[PDB]
Parts: C-alpha cells; structure tokens; sequence
C-alpha cells in the first residue's frame, strides 16, 4: 500500500472546523484529507465509527523526575509521563530544565538543558517531549549582566531549541524579585522567546503561613487559606505591568484566581501580548476536597478523599497544589476564562508524589521527618497532582459533552493548536496538515453509539492512568469519553486500553521561535532598549 | 482528468492554520489536501507562485436594489453587487428582505423573501446570496405579536432557508420600541434564529439633527455631530440587556463606538452570547473626511473635501449609519478585531451616485426644492460602496501594515465566523475536502519582486466592477488583490478581468447557526411557555 | 520622636506641629518580632502621642518588602494607628535608572522617565492588597497617577478604608516644566525655569520631587 494508515468513517475537529472526512497518514506525518479514501491504499484501515478525530493534545506544563531534583524526587521519568499522556490522548509534552547554577559562562544554560536531553535519551519514550527552561538565578546589577544572559539564552536556543523561559515570584530559593524580573525580561523579548511566570506573592505567602503554623493551623486545608486568590491576583498584576513597561510577551501559568483572570482579560482587551494558561483541576475541584465535610466533579463521587477516609488526616495532600485548589464558586469563571479568550492553553501542572507508600524520597509522606523538623504540616507537603493523562478527557467530558466549553473546536484550540503555537511547535505539531503535521492523532468512542465497548472506561482508576504514581485525584468518577487510538508519528502508540511499546519512538524537541511572541513594539515612554 | 482545478505552489490560510499545501477540486467543491498532487490528475492547474490561498470571503452585510424600495433606489441589483463582491474576492453576499407589511397572515414574511428571490432569479449572479430578513412592524400585544411571529419566522425558514432577522433602533418608519423588539426575541429564540440589531438611539439622534438644523448646521460634517459614539453606547448597552432577559443570542451590525465595544466586551466576558460586526470604514477612515498609523493617509483619497474644497456636498461620499467617527477611535476598532470583540467584518455595501446627480440613486436626491429638500445632511443617502475593497483593504492595512494579528484572524472574521454565524458554514467560509463549496481567493506574492501588470496599485472605481460611479477609496494605495477568485469550483474573476460565463451563482438557503442556540440563563425564574 | 520634640522645642515655632513615625528597619521573622513591635508604637503613643507610622515602597535604604508592610500593618492595626505609604515600586525605578544611565539620559527630566504612572499604579494596587489581607486602613501619600487614583476609587467604592492624599503640584504643573521647549498654571508664567533660562540645564532640578510631576 502508499500509506501506513487510514482513518475512515470519522469527523475531524481542528481549532476551527468540525467535519466529516478522512485521513491518509504516511513516514510519520499526515499526507492526505478527502471525502473518501479506498481502504487498498492503506496498511492499516481505522474505522473510527462516527467518532471525533483530534489532533493528540500537548501539556506544556508536565514535571518530570530530573537529575538536579529542583522539585525533589518526582515518582514519574520522562518515560512513565509519555506513557501516561499518550494513555490519555496527549501527543506531546513540555518539561523543564533546572538552571545549573554550579554552570558559569555563555554555555551555562546550553548545559543545564543537556542534563535532561542526555538523562532522557536512555529511557523508552512513548511521545516527543520539549523543554521549558526555569530561572532562578540572575546576575546583579542589570546592564553588567545583559551581554552573558542575551548570549546565554541564545546558546540554549542555538544548541537545543529551547525558547522558553519559566520564571517564579513565590517558592523560597525560586522567587525572583521585579528587578530580576525585567532583566530576564529584556533578555527573552531581545530573543523572542516565551515567557513565562507562576505570579503569586511570595511575602504574602510566607508571612501568611508563618501567621498560621503560629495558631498551630497545620493541616492540609489551610494550604489554600494561607494563599487567597487575591495573592495569585496581585502577583499577576505586577507581572503585566512589568511586561507592559519591558513590552514582553508574557505567559501566566496555571492560572486560578478570579482576579489574576480579571487583570489577564483587561490586557488582553489593551492588545497587550498577556496569555494565559490553566487546568483541569481549577475548573474542577474545590478545596473542600482538602478536608472532610453543578460546574464540576461531585466530590463524593472520588474515591479515597477525605469525604471517604475521614481518619486519615493527611489524605487532603493529594489535592495540595500550586497555586492552591480554590474555595467553592470560582471554578465557574474558570470555564468562562476558557470560553471567552482569557486562557490561550491548557495543561495539567503534571507534578506525581506517591501517597500509599511512605518511606520514599518521592512520597507526599516526605513532609513527616521528625529529624528533620518536619511533622506533616502543608508547608512540608509536595506540591502537585498526577493530572497529564486526565487532562483531555476531562475536558472531552466535563468540558464539551457537559457543556462547559462551547465546541470541540475550542476544547482543540486551547489543548492541541495553541500550546504547539505559544511554544514555537507549530505547524510541526498541535494540527492535522497535509504534508506538515507529524501523524499525532486522537480516535475517541463515538458518542450517541448504543454499542457496547469492554475496553472503554466508565471510571477513572489509577491503572487507567499507566503512570509510575499510586493515586490519582480522580479516583472513582464517572468519564463518559476515552481515547480509543492514540497515534504518535503515525503509529498507534495506545490502543483500547493497551500501550503498544514497541510503537513507541519518542524524542526530544528542538522547537522554534514563537510568532504569538514577537514583540508589539509599544511602550509606556520614549525609552528603548539599545539594540532597537 | 479526474479533478476540474488543482492549485499548487500555494500557502493555505484557514481560521485556525497557515501552511504550504495543494488544493484539488471537482464538481464545485473541495475535494483533496495534499503536499503535492499530480498536475496531469487536473482539467486547470493553477501555480499559485508561493501567495496565500483564503476561502472566498463572505460579506453578511450587503445592501441591494429591491422592489419595495426601503433605503429608495439602490445603483447595484444582486447581479452588479455579485459582480463587485468577486472582483475583491468575496464570494458570497447577504443581502436584506424587506418586510412586506402589505403581506397578511403565517405567509405574510416568507412572502416578503417571494419578491427578492424571484427578482434576482432573472439577473446574471456571479457568486451566491442569502437574505437577512428586516422587521420594522411587529403586532401588539406581545402575547398575539410573539406568537404570530412565530409561524410567521417558521415558514419564511422552512419555505427560504431565512434563519436571521434584522430589526432597528434608529430612523424613521424602522426605528422599533424594545417593547416591540422584546416581543420578537421571543420569536427569534424560540426559532433558533440569528437576531441582529442596528443599535442608535433614534430618539436622541432625531432631537439632536433638529437641533443642528434649527441653528443652520446642515453640511454633511453635522451628520456625525448629530449622533456622537455615546448615542451607539446607549442602544448597544440597552439592546444587551433586553437580551439577557430575554436570553436571546444577539449581533451588533457595523459597530463604530468604543462605548458600545466596551459593553459588548463585558457581556462577552460574561459567556453572554453577543456577537458583533464592524467594518472597514471604521477602521479606516475619520470624520475628517467628511470636510475641510492606524489607516489610510486621508490626504492620499482623491476627489473629496480635501482635494474639491469648492464641492460642499462632496463629504456626502463618506456618510453612512453609523456614522465614521473622529479621529482616534479607529485604533480601539482594530483591537475589537484582535481581541475577539467583533466576531465578523462586513462592509454594509449601499451605493447612490455622486456624478450624476438626476437619477432616484443619486446622492443629490437630497436637492428636491419642490418637496422641501434642499441638501441637508437629514437628507441624504446613507451609505458606502464597500463589498469590493472589504477584503484587500483588511489583506493590506490589517495584515500587511500588522493591525491585525495575522491571516488566520483575518481568514476568521472575513470567512469562517460569517458562515458560521448565519447557518452557512460548513458549505461555506473554509477549505473542506469534500464539504466545502470551492470558493477560494488566490492572492498575488508578497514578497516577489517579479511584476504583474494586472496587479493593481491603487483602488480606482473601474477596478469595483460594480454600477456606482465612485468609490470612497478613490486613490489610495493597495498592496495586494485577489488575482483568482474561485466561485464553487469556477474562475469568476481572474487577473482584473470578470470571466461572466462561469457566472453561476444561485440562491442561498441557509440553517440555524450553532452559534445561536440559547445560553438559558436567565434574570429571573421567569421562562417562555414553550420552554 | 524624642530627638525632634527636644531639637524643635528650642526653635521659634510659629503654629503647632504633630510628627509621623518613619519605619525602615523591621525586625524578621514576623511572630518573634509581633511584641516588640507592638509595645514599641504603644510607647510612641503613650509617650509622644505619635499615632500615625509611614513607610516606603521604593527608595535604598527606605524601601521595605512586602513582607514587613504585613508585620507593621499588623501592629499598626492592633494600636489603631493611621498606615501610611509611598506607593511606587521600587525596584522598577532602580531597574530604569541604570537603564537610562547606561544610556546617558541623565538630565532632570528623565527622572520622569525612570518612574511612569504605571510603577506607582503597580504598587499602590499591592498595597491595598496587602492592606485588605491585613484588615488595616492604609493612606496613600501625594498620589499622581491616574492607575494609582483608579484602584484607590475602586477600594472606596467595595467600602475598604483606603484615604489618599494628593498635592497641588501635581495638579497644576506638568513634566514639560522639567526641561527645555488648561486646568492648570500657564507653565510660560513661571519664572526662571527651563523655559527663562534655557542655558541652565540643571534649572529643572527646582521641580523634581518623587513620585515626580507628571506628563501633559
Ligand atoms: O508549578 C508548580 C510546581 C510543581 N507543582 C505545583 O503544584 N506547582
Ligand atoms: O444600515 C444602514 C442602511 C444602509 N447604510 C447605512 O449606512 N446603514
Ligand atoms: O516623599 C518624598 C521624600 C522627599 N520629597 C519628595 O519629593 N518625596
Ligand atoms: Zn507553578
Ligand atoms: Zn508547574
Ligand atoms: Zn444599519
Ligand atoms: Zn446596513
Ligand atoms: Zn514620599
């Protein structure tokens, strides 16, 4: 035959259409869209029985086991988050690189990414991966420091394509101040890169839990009281008006806070280059889930929570994140943000401690160390939930079939076009393109079928989920919709319920400049940076 | 040949993607994407020479000559605007039926489609045409006035495929009350229908023009100073609010003020659904035209005020409803088009003569001493021939010149958010294999330094192809024009010339939009009967 | 505050004076430090009657963290004490500063420059965060941005306790006053300025203040 695959009988969804045609795949990439393609053509024939076609989503927010272990020790490799994504219909993901700060010199970024390229490139990779690179250390004073940054940032793209940079205004060895900041910033917009913030106040974080621990206020739960959204609201603020006054391109990630949303959506209405990203879990979730007691989970319906085991006191860290899973009523105007153009992309904040053992340097039990110091309070608590296989069927369901998003259309446009576009993956990635796109494709189950399919899912369950992590925070709810072929490169990599292995072909992605971020070139006086 | 027309060499453009691919078409539709597609498989090959290739565009606010004479004697018939729509690479219009008041009974507005449909049946159409369908007299009381209405919206759909109703705020013998027009978003919600509203204040601009005139201010200039942005603010912002009552999904047509952007944004924001159109004129051009960066070098425009100071009528050119705003508004119009405010672009194309000045299309209408006229700004005819230059002006000054955020922004509101809105999608507004209808626009290169004689530089009335004898965009540059545009699977147009044998355009049932199925929510714990 | 009572007290005074804390230097970790921060205002109050407390955003050497406003507005809303801040961040002026430095804009009138609306808008939006987290009624000191009077008005507005304090310069003088070249004063009128004396480039110096006057 002339093509490896042929997809018939389906209905391709893309960031703007919703039609039926087929797909003729070939070498890794899609060749062909038309009406009808003879099935002699193909080695493998799809009969995808009405169901939607999508391109495979992208998480470009996925944290993965890494040798300087910023995050300590995370339960999944690059290999068991490939696995999982791929379980769940994402076809690519977005890591991050660890500044190595024992590294001087032009190469000190190029280097800190190599780390992770060279560690990865020894393990079974089930999808291709990127990398984000995080930035914590900033030579002082500003001006003496521009000419290595500059230089560093473009080694980093020259030698591995990386073309982000993700920086934090809260977490203690991770916060930067605004000065900081802006010099990064002058960098990133000279390089054209994306960049990117977690925006919550760190002063306000850290006195608030010091305040709380000093009323012995402890547990779980009061990791979200010691953080408001006001705080996410603030931070987030701030960090457009520095963009504004250094005219960059700016990402928000996992975003959560009404008023964060409120300031983001303003900027955007300026023209101001402002995106945004959020997950699941703050559509999701409320933080009642952190201890015991329409537009979500029925909460009683998880399994394993606080709700269920009451006496174990500790089971709300399996829902403490950053920032936090917010207090019931927000998660409304997340869906709203997701509808209206407020978030440009989704990811999962991917981020995997084991709950059911505890003697591990990966356990969410790492924050009982009585030598330590550590008795179990939330500052201690990892910070993060298994969420990369998940990602795209909650939305599929939640989101789409439940009529919290307004398309298909616009659940592929923030899950798979625009994460591929924001991080310079595009056209490579995130569509389904003749000739261009690489084959990373999505056959759900068909929808109004009264036939019965054994390999499709009615549950969320941690074997589900095909990740090297024992829990899941959507144990035990209902999911009306399951990849049932995740193709990778053109080859069926998942299966109704089952990872074909030896179809698995992953690499690292040197990605390119992104055109949603070249700058606007408007700024608040007449000053400009020399090289303009 | 198993294809009648393959494009090669050519750089797709869709409302979501941009990349280098070929196109085969059959039988007037698309019906292959691939790399690279053999040219012996094809009757035509088109080498597209490396330029963007666009879904034809679809103009949903097109002004025509029809029988019952609403906005007087129109220069353009369905064929001459059809004509001009595919010369600027619009490939499908919408145009307006008038509501028959003459008509009686559950036909009475299926009947009012009868007279337009059978009209243009006779006329030579280059591409094809929908009808909005206008109501400026609704029965009361509104338990009678919804229900009639009803039946009524039910044939003029089941019998015409009308699935929109255009309903105004302004003017005399159109303006209706929001008794009224709460009375018809009952009806139009019910049907699933595409509500559109023309949003002035007719109150304020009728004191404000007695006003003017009482202190002799009658120039052209004064139509603008009659009816400032706040006045569109107001309409909008009440217009909205009936419809959250009424929990109707809603469009704004030819938006101009910031004001009524800024509360079309907050509902926006809200998950309301409103939806809005603006259109070039208003991104383009300022008040400063209508008398003696952003857009058009104003002094670069030949034979206006600026170039015949003598002509004191010339500023009648430019007047249209809503009028074009003074200078600085025209930047918060293009981030209504980037930042998701207005949903469509259409040119509310509505031509009258300005070089002879006798005829019942003429401008000069407004001279009529015998019956009280004499050239009052009041008096004239309201309107731009825009249906040509919609799409260049957008390609060069949106695109090219970067007010636009790229080509597939441009591609959404042009092409696909139009079909989409008005029940035409997926036939029309996109490049399907094996759905879509094949209207396409192939562009000239951008960066070519070959030449082509037939590639314009300037916008000249000849260059419309339509039946008026002016052109508001007289002069100006143009970076680039369609050089094919393709009418389901046929070249209409081709490197400046009109290719009238492939003229075959027909009428245009359309469904019910996706995108105007209602939101159900509500103000209160009120519901309609039905509901 | 007893070293200006007694240095003032043998001074010729006119009318009567009261005094303002200035606090710059915070003691940290904020718990340990609660009692004596708390027993030392009550001692101004009790000894002095001081009863107001200001501090500063921006500033080396005055500009205190985010962190140590929350200490002190926590030990200013226990004693009742009016809290009040120079709202500009602090770090943006410091970033902008050298930048222009490095590119020898130097003179009176970039001072304007180095400090846009916007970086006091940033900050007073932080404060009254940092004041609503707290419970504390906060006063913002003479206030010149548009951003900065928007968040202030939308504080009043939810009913928070945010006063505010503005001054006539900045009223009625423009940026154009710093350099060569209706609602306020015809800035020609002015005498020897930039304008009268165009030689003297330092001249603008007369109206450089903090934050500074601002644009047309
Ligand atoms: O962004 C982050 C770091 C990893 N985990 C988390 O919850 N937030
Ligand atoms: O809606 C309208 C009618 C035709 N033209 C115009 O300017 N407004
Ligand atoms: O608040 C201050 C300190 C001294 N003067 C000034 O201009 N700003
Ligand atoms: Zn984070
Ligand atoms: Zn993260
Ligand atoms: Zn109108
Ligand atoms: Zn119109
Ligand atoms: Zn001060």
């Amino acid at each position: 035959p002339i093509y490896d695959l042929i997809i018939k009988n389906g209905i391709i969804c893309t960031a703007s259409d919703i039609y039926a045609a087929e797909i003729a795949v070939n070498n890794g990439k899609v060749q062909l869209i038309a009406a009808s393609i003879d099935p002699s053509l193909g080695s493998e024939v799809i009969d995808a029985e009405g169901a939607f076609i999508t391109p495979g989503g992208i998480d470009a927010h996925v944290h993965v086991d890494e040798p300087l272990k910023l995050l300590g020790d995370v339960v999944d490799t690059m290999e068991h988050a490939t696995r999982s994504a791929v379980a769940g219909g994402t076809t690519t993901v977005v890591a991050f690189s660890t500044q190595d700060v024992s590294k001087k010199g032009p190469s000190a970024l190029a280097e800190s990414v190599k780390l992770d390229v060279d560690e990865y490139s020894e393990q079974t990779l089930y999808c291709d991966y990127g990398l984000h690179l995080i930035l914590f250390q900033i030579e002082k004073p500003s001006v003496e420091a521009r000419e290595l940054l500059d230089v560093q940032l473009q080694a980093a793209y020259n030698d591995y394509g990386v073309s982000s940079v993700k920086m934090f205004m809260t977490y203690p060895g991770l916060q930067i101040s605004d000065y900081d900041i802006m010099s990064a910033m002058y960098a990133t917009r000279k390089n054209g890169f994306t960049t990117m913030l977690h925006a919550e106040n760190g002063d306000m974080v850290k006195w608030m839990i010091e305040a709380l621990e000093e009323q012995g206020l402890t547990d779980a739960y009061y990791h979200g009281v010691s953080r408001p959204s006001i705080v996410e609201g603030e931070a987030t603020n701030r960090a457009i008006t520095l963009a504004t006054t250094m005219d960059t391109p700016i990402l928000f990630v996992h975003v959560s806070s009404p008023q964060a949303a409120e300031v983001i959506k303003q900027a955007q209405t300026k023209g101001l280059k402002v995106y945004a990203e959020t997950c699941p879990q703050y559509a999701l979730l409320s933080d009642a889930i952190t201890r015991c007691h329409g537009v979500g989970i029925d909460l009683s319906s998880i399994s394993e929570s606080p709700f269920t085991n009451p006496d174990d006191r500790f089971i709300g860290s399996k829902y403490i994140c950053s920032p936090p899973i917010r207090p019931e009523g927000t998660q409304k105007s997340i869906w709203k943000g997701m509808n209206n153009g407020t978030f440009t992309i989704v990811g999962s904040d991917h981020c995997s401690y084991n709950y059911y053992e505890k003697t591990s340097t990966a356990s969410k039990h790492r924050a009982f160390d009585p030598e330590n110091n550590k008795n179990g309070e939330f500052r201690y608590i990892p910070n993060g939930l298994p969420g990369v296989c998940t990602r795209m069927p909650l939305l599929y369901d939640y989101g789409y079939l439940r009529g919290n998003l307004t398309s298909m259309m616009k659940l592929v446009e923030i899950q798979c076009t625009n994460p591929a576009k924001v991080y310079g993956m595009y056209p490579q990635k995130g569509s389904i393109l003749p000739g261009v796109s690489d084959a990373d494709l999505v056959i759900w189950y068909p929808d109004d079928s009264k036939k019965e399919y054994n390999s499709k899912p009615k549950l969320i369950t941690n074997k589900l989920m095909e990740h090297n992590c024992d829990y899941t925070p959507f144990e035990g709810i209902e999911i009306k919709n399951w990849p049932r072929y995740t193709i990778v490169k053109g080859k069926i990599v998942y299966k109704e319920g089952e990872i074909l292995k030896e179809n698995a072909d992953g690499k690292y992605l040197k990605r390119g400049k992104s055109f949603m971020c070249t700058p606007k070139n408007e700024w608040v006086t007449e000053w400009r940076p020399k090289y303009e």
